[PDB]
DNA sequence: CAACCAC
DNA sequence: CAACCA
DNA sequence: CAACCAC
DNA sequence: CAACCAC
DNA sequence: CAACCAC
DNA sequence: CAACCA
DNA sequence: CAACCAC
DNA sequence: CAACCA
DNA sequence: CAACCAC
């Protein structure tokens, strides 16, 4: 019943029902299925830091799929694994790996890369605030943190990052669909990750899920 | 008066209108756990290579073209050869199963390779063909020509929706799986497959 | 009932009648509704002749539109009058102005003019016969004539054309649609008109109108 | 059904492309003047068969003469010689008529064995200073399955001819002005199998 | 329809449809569904010799089990790869892989092994054919062979098995099950493998498939 | 069972025996391509009948390039068009085809109408250092009865031609290095009694 | 068909 | 009969 | 039908 | 059959 | 035959 | 045709 | 089918 | 509770 | 929630 609706639906558009009626669940204004979306990869991440959008999703009739320019995304479920390399792991130090879910008000360009936007003493991830001007623009929705330790003999090779997130942000994209940053008219979530120790490097393992639905509003 | 359309021979049953062609030319990098795509896959719309209704016929397949080794891979001494398998899948949904979650095979051998045996009501395989290559430092076999017409009668029906994706196929949606025996080294395999299709004259 | 069926048919497709169905009406092959196309123009012609493409038809659902790249036209009515211009028809003299509807089996270029396939002594439109060479290509379905007299004190002013001419023949367009002559890869109908009078010219107010099916076969 | 009895291989054209000035005197031409060749529209052999002949053009009047007001019809007579010899003869000398009329024109007694009148039509052009019928379109075809016969020698004549031989005579009906013709004759052959 | 007589059947027996009813595809005497049984496996084969049970089937309800003692195979579908190893196939030689599908009337013990009923002049497979005694009780259905080539710069390192073999033949069992050899009171089907290359072995991936019905005989 | 319809006189042959050195961009040759005259050999009228074509010979690799370790088939595609103007076209601009790879060779959309593939057969020859199969020996008869008609002119030429005419198009499988064809293509023709 | 003449 | 419509 | 060309 | 040639 | 196009 | 499933 | 054995 | 699915 | 910024 669930799946039969969604594929003898109309040609172009949504089930009626979704058309007709609103489940608690959906947000004001927008309506429809919860859509999710997913990023799932192996992150490389270093001191000086790394960034991605979150919001990305391209357009159209199905799900994972936005409709319009416009949609809200509810909630943003983060899970996976950070973990230290084999030749690494040999050596004694820890590091913390800082996860930023921050949100630009008025997103352009490819990306705003780590330390271009977060302001610290000598690069360091845990100093790291909003810049004095971009205050304004950006806005840290959620931060989180999660440490591994090296060791010759006695490691924490790995830890587990498993972290929901419910944050109701609508977004605006341009006419043309690339599920790109560039794409953004509004706001758009962005990652940001950083490794707190200096020299050697941490590996992210990650499942970013990000659920959304689509706006009847303008 | 009326008389009843004549359908002509060499047009399916239930079927009608001129042979619309739909080509999907591609280098594929084929590998042991498997390479797959959706031959079916054909646009809603009164452009020619677009499907009319929902419902279509493909009365035959044509796979040609050319299975070959890479420069660095060719001077090491091996065999190996593509499985092609064009199988039916006559109750689909989602994203196409990859060669692995379908073929039910050991140690994910592509020439052991059958349908699960819990989802086989759901898959069959229409044919299957191999074609070897081999590998050499003085004396290599590079390449291998591939040349195959097959005629299937095969109904698809699509969901209502315009786009000539997967996921909307209702019913019957063809599948090209493609699997290269031997485990380490890869082949490339740039084919044209063309795919010969009719409207149905329901709907 | 005629008209109805025709609106409310399913969206990219004919009414399923004449899927269905075959009236003694259409020729063997194509199929549907007797489509009609229209060429409504007052051409000026001259000694050295003037030519027009009466295949011409654009691609698309409705009516006056072909479905496929291939179609079948049953017949051509070509109706209208000739006439002299006020200031012409002072002078005394007499002009036929000749009509060829001819077909040329392998057709490319933008239009092969006239006197560029006709051969003729002195240009002269009432010696002529396809070339020698084209001859295998062009072939005239029908020709016809229509006089026109002009005179100071008393004058034939104009003259009314008025002729229906099946011609069962099948043509093939390329992919693209632009309702060009250019498009045609086989065969299309082209009407070349010559006045026989030499030096002034003679109008031409004429509906061609072409009458067409579309093709099943291929 | 296509190809005539007693010869063999494609249709062969033959076209003349002239504007005959035509009198009341009479104009004479030969259309089965075709050479040898093994080229196209060329005859191979000394024999072949003429299985039509398409007249097609206009015959007009000049523009000094159309101010004057009178009427000229143009009589074509295509005629067979079954006996050439020498040039060709002339429309006085072998048609009949009372005062050089070709209206009234049969061919002669004494050579009425030798030329036959195969068609005949006639073209109507009238003058007149203020409104004329200045033209005229003659479109005539005829079909006359017509064996001719050559020399051993080739030249496309007349002189060349023997056995039957096609000749066009045309007259202008009124006396005094001329009228002109601008004609396509195209002739339809088969080369010869027999002897 | 298919898959659902087949869950909501009767509690201990077989759908309505296979009791009363038989298709052209069931063998005599015996009805019911076709059940499948596959061994998938990587046998090492050697010149003296390698055997397997392919008749080994457990008792049971369901599908892939034997109901009662007595069952029909009507067919065997042999299908994989022989292969040579990664520092075998460098060395140059040549070895078929000689398959005997045989069976044997009078069947007892765990396995009867290969050059223990094939008589063969120096251990050698390819001349090989059953002992003089044994003759009656053991009989050769199929052989069938496949050759593999190794060499220092060029091989054929692998070959494709591929054999579907027709075979009505009845077997019984004894009232336990066990779905092994020993259990076979009347003929069982064994598939004897032999590399014909005395030294180095050869590989066998091979999914042997078998394809009964129950006997409604005795 | 000789002569084919519409069509007359001796089995007339002719041939083009030559070194075509072939690539991956693809060769082309008309094979249809007869001049006229009264001579053994050539065409007597515009149409002619080719019953039969006979390519016979051998594709093979240079002293050179025979050691590189490598293999390719060379493609043959016997095409005939249906309408023919200006030059002939290239390999390329005729069959569509993914990285220009001529094992994956179909007409085009557009002039699929115009060509048609009448046969299409392969050669494989591999090459190798220490061992070789240096060379593979064409030979194919093939019967197709194809009516070709040509202008007025008398050139054996591609330009010449009209409605049908026999194109042999030929294509190395493998991208760099390139072989060698020495080919008799030997074409079987019959003169036209009809038109 | 043209008009006593022939195919 | 007029010209794709009854 | 128009005129050796083709459907 | 091998290829317009013949038996 | 080759692969929706033709003879 | 592939291999008990349509 | 494989090879004097059997279904 | 897990994470848009019951 | 994160940290003077915004929803």
């Amino acid at each position: 019943n669930r799946r039969r609706t969604w594929t003898n639906r109309p040609m172009y558009r949504k089930p009626r029902l979704y058309r007709m009626y609103r489940t608690p669940d959906v947000p004001k204004g927008c309506e429809g299925p919860c859509k999710v979306q997913s990023y799932e990869q192996r992150h490389d991440i270093s001191h000086v830091g790394k960034v991605l959008c979150v919001s990305d999703v391209t357009r159209g009739n199905g799900l994972t799929h936005r409709v319009g320019k416009r949609f809200c995304v509810k909630s943003v479920y983060v899970l996976g694994k950070i973990w230290m390399d084999e030749n690494i792991k040999t050596k004694n130090h820890t590091n913390t790996v800082m996860f930023y879910l921050v949100r630009d008000r008025r997103p352009f360009g490819t990306a705003m890369d780590f330390g271009q936007v977060f302001n610290m003493y000598d690069n360091e991830p845990s100093t790291a605030t909003i810049k004095n001007d971009l205050r304004d623009r950006y806005q840290v929705l959620r931060k989180f943190t999660s440490t591994v330790t090296g060791g010759q003999y006695a490691s924490k090779e790995q830890a587990l990052v498993k972290k929901f997130m419910k944050i109701n942000n609508y977004v605006v994209y341009n006419h043309q669909e690339a599920a790109k940053y560039d794409n953004h008219t509004e706001n758009a979530l962005l990652l940001y990750m950083a490794c707190t120790h200096a020299s050697n490097p941490v590996y992210a393992t990650l499942k970013i899920r990000i659920y959304f639905y689509d706006s009847v509003q303008n």
